[PDB]
Formats: C-alpha cells, structure tokens, sequence
C-alpha cells in the first residue's frame, strides 16, 4: 500500500508514535518518506552484504527481522520479514519502536541524518490534523 501523507500521519499518531522515546511524529514522517516513499511493500537488496531492507521504514534483515537467507543475522523484532510487507503497519511500528529503544535512537537510520536531522520537518505533518 502507498499511503497518502496525512493518512499515514494520523495512523502513526493512533499507534502511539508521537513523542515515542523523544521522537516527534514529523520525524517519523520524514523517515518513512525518504526510506520508502510511504510504500509498505518496498524492498531493497544490498548486494554488498547479502541483506535486504523491508517495508515502510526499510528495516534491515541482519538485525530486525528474519528472512532466512541473510548470513549471521539476528531477529530483534522477533518477526518474519514478510510481516514488514503488510498493508497493515502495526508490526512495522512495533518493530520501529524496538529499533529506537537502542542508544542511537532515530539516528539508527542513515537517511534520517541526511534528510531530516537539523531541518524544518513541519511540512510533513502540516494540515493533517495531528
């Protein structure tokens, strides 16, 4: 499913993401935008290390979910990577919460550093009623 901006914003707020571990909703929106374009079925194979990024937040199979074919991988979210390709984003959100419970926080995603950090991210939630 490809979410429309405000639809996703309202969905994330309902799932308790606003302010989760100090991360504002606008930051989560900026992250989803740059990671997948708000697309839940987005996947990207990293030929250099044989891992794959899955879903709306593009979580890596080496650490967050199990896909079986990734060498020396762990599954911190205790989920099959297939769970991160559903139209319903409940599992992906539960896993995102887990990622930020680590010390790096939102910085765990390099795209957040490049496209969201120290920027005016208000545009991502403007007019959405959140």
């Amino acid at each position: 499913k490809v979410f429309e901006r405000c639809e996703l914003a309202r969905t994330l707020k309902r799932l308790g993401m606003d302010g989760y571990r100090g991360i504002s909703l606008a930051n989560w929106m900026c992250l989803a935008k740059w990671e997948s374009g708000y697309n839940t079925r987005a996947t990207n194979y990293n030929a250099g290390d044989r891992s794959t990024d899955y879903g709306i937040f593009q979580m890596n199979s080496r650490y967050w979910c199990n896909d079986g074919k990734t060498p020396g991988a762990v599954n911190a979210c205790h989920l099959s990577c297939s769970a991160l390709l559903q139209d319903n984003i409940a599992d992906a959100v539960a896993c995102a919460k887990r990622v930020v419970r680590d010390p790096q926080g939102i910085r765990a995603w390099v795209a957040w550093r490049n496209r969201c950090q120290n920027r005016d991210v208000r545009q991502y939630v403007q007019g959405c009623g959140v």
